[PDB]
């Protein structure tokens, strides 16, 4: 079931990695930095399978510009994620 | 026409994803983030081409790397673009 | 010979690229920018190979998950080298 979360991360990182399931497709995410940004949400983890950054699919980009999506984004972000 | 163009950006994303196109070659500018330090500048926007970073031609490397050194680098940033 | 190395990335980038060598499988440091915190460290060098960052080792992980690793850290970095 998809979930809208928000989070800030302002001159500081994510502090989450994102992994390509190359057999189902999705997009998970593989790694939450302690102490980072997403790990002090605690709305994202290891597992949850991201659908949207800041309003745009995923569905039809590939890992390289995803990945640069979140790091290129500065503020208020939100995710709508499949929790793990 | 290829332009030098010269940013900053200090504790803060560039706030620009690219894209190669894989038939013509080129490094394109895909996404300008609202209100970060590329969009801020007026001086970058999507469509234009990478040529160089700092003096680094892109033409021999690979988007991984090119992708790199937009992220690792800091302060003022000089681009040769050809601009869309 | 592995050497371990510590340094500080708050609020900036390391400052380092890497690329795997494709023959050799191996995680090099292909560039340390002027000024940023891998440089002032004098700790890591261009041709260093990684092995491990903050004790996840880099020997069954894709280029694209440990230059994520690189970024979405934050704080006390350690990481395992061969020094070049």
């Amino acid at each position: 079931s998809v979930k809208i979360i928000r989070l800030v991360k302002n001159r500081e990182p994510l502090g989450a990695t994102i992994k390509k399931d190359e057999q189902t497709g999705a997009i998970i995410v593989a790694r939450i930095m302690r102490g980072g940004a997403a790990d002090r949400s605690g709305l994202i983890h290891v597992g949850d399978e991201l659908r949207e950054v800041n309003g745009i699919p995923v569905e039809d980009k590939r890992p390289e510009e995803i990945i640069q999506i979140l790091a290129q984004s500065q503020g208020a972000i939100t995710f709508k994620i499949i929790p793990g």
